[PDB]
């Protein structure tokens, strides 16, 4: 499975996930399945931040915090939106809002009230995907339209698929905590 | 000079600057021309990135050491141009090469010349902007539409003016060695 992922993410997203993975004391030859699921969640937010027009979306995941809280505050200060507790993933220029982005192998749902129940944020929204293509967002507003949208969920779906393939989904399957 | 750097560049840049500027152990309070100057070529780089399509650029410059190593390294497998000696500033996918940027307040062919006689790369081009407009590149190649390209020297031009009216010009057209 540490091969798979070397072979199906870009080394950008991977390394990028390691430096996830050690700041947190981690060890991404071991956690193996934390490791494919920090990637997919990167290359997620990049999808996202790719549909719609070329500047809709600045993109704060992936950054060190740093700039990733540098970008926030500029944002805030220019526009006047609540400045988030957490780093979100996103933001949408067009709607005015800070993005969350999950990515799930449980059920969409569940994650939802998870990660609503935790952000405490009033204005900024939730957008979550699952590997079966069921996906949960908020006030039913989903941002992208459905052609963006199903690029990801399809690209979601062949990760599954080889992960399949190379019999390592169901114990990815069951990692989730 | 230092409020001036931080009123005509967006916070994501200032906070570049000043950590590149801290990496060599210069003070951007002091240095205050230097600070100006990496601003200006990460505004620049940002912009070139922007003309072409959307996917056209993989940017370089901006990035710490580790993923631009990442990016390039990346890009050389794949496609298999030369891998550079020193980081450049993009990455062309349409031409299959390797950019290099420079801003002079200096005249734009010595500073083609010297950081020609210094990249040592073949496959590597070279594409020098001025503050008075004048742009000089490899071969007579400059890979923007003529469109993308004004945009940049509008913008510089519009940095020396207000350099100007606030009486900065003068010294930030010396300091450069
Ligand atoms: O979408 C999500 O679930 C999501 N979750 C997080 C959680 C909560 C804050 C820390 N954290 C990590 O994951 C850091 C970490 C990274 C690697 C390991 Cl081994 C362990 C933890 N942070 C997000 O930015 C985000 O988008
Ligand atoms: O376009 C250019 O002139 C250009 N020049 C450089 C030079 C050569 C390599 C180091 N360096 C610095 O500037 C680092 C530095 C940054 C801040 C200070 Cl205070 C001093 C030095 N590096 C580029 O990436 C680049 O694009
Ligand atoms: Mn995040
Ligand atoms: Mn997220
Ligand atoms: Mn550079
Ligand atoms: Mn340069």
């Amino acid at each position: 499975m540490e091969d798979f992922v070397r072979q199906c993410f870009n080394p950008m997203i991977v390394e990028l996930a390691e430096k996830a993975m050690k700041e947190y004391g981690e060890d991404p030859k071991i956690e193996t399945n934390k490791f494919a699921a920090i990637c997919t969640h990167l290359e997620v937010c990049f999808m996202y931040s790719d549909g719609g027009s070329k500047h809709r979306f600045e993109i704060i995941e992936g950054r060190d915090r740093i700039m990733a809280w540098t970008v926030v505050n500029s944002i805030c200060n220019t526009t006047g939106v609540e400045k988030p507790k957490f780093l979100p993933d996103l933001y949408d220029y067009k709607e005015n809002r800070f993005i969350e982005i999950g990515v799930t192998r449980r059920e969409v749902h569940i994650y939802y009230l998870e990660k609503a129940n935790k952000i405490k944020s009033e204005k900024t929204h939730i957008h979550i995907f699952s590997f079966t293509g069921e996906e949960m967002a908020t006030k039913a507003d989903y941002t992208l339209d459905e052609e963006s949208r199903a690029r990801i969920k399809t690209r979601l779906f062949t990760i599954r698929q080889e992960m399949a393939s190379r019999s390592l989904w169901d114990s990815f399957r069951q990692s989730e905590r």
